[PDB]
């Protein structure tokens, strides 16, 4: 069931993903993956590619995927080791996880996360208050942080 469900998924990430999001198998196992957002328009984080490790749990689809940021970012809910506060990657009843999603769609979500931020949720306070209070000093350091660790 749970092998039979990866197969399903890393088929259609393979070929049809979504706009801007690429998914890959690292090694020779279905629960160790790997994948790439690109940095959206209208966004700091533009012209940026940002890679992410996605662990698939044994109890998969009934616990969500565990994903980090490898690059570095600068945003309200995502701290220094790449954790990102998000209600798609929690169980409820705090969190939004159910079987009817997949890898595919939280990716997605990580993505409009990254062009819309929710600091009312915070995991970095000092860069939350920045962006509700001095928003043009939050843009700065973002591209910045982006241009230094997102590219070349
Ligand atoms: N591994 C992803 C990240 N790494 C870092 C390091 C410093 C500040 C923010 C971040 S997000």
């Amino acid at each position: 069931q749970r092998a039979s469900r990866l197969k399903r998924e890393l088929h259609m990430l393979a070929t049809e993903p979504p706009p801007g999001i690429t998914c890959w198998q690292d090694k020779d196992q279905m629960d160790d993956l790997r994948a790439q957002i690109l940095g959206g328009a209208n966004t700091p984080y533009e012209k940026g590619v940002f890679k992410l490790e996605v662990i698939i749990p044994e109890r998969y689809p009934f616990e969500p995927p565990q994903i980090r940021f490898l690059t570095p970012i600068y945003h309200p809910n995502i701290d220094s080791a790449g954790r990102i506060c998000l209600d798609v990657l929690k169980l409820p009843p705090k969190g939004a996880w159910r079987p009817s999603l997949n890898i595919a769609t939280v990716l997605t979500s990580i993505q409009l996360l990254m062009s819309e931020p929710n600091p009312d949720d915070p995991l970095m306070a000092d860069i939350s208050s920045e962006f509700k209070y001095n928003k043009p000093a939050f843009l700065k350091n973002a591209r910045q942080w982006t241009e230094k660790h997102a590219r070349q």
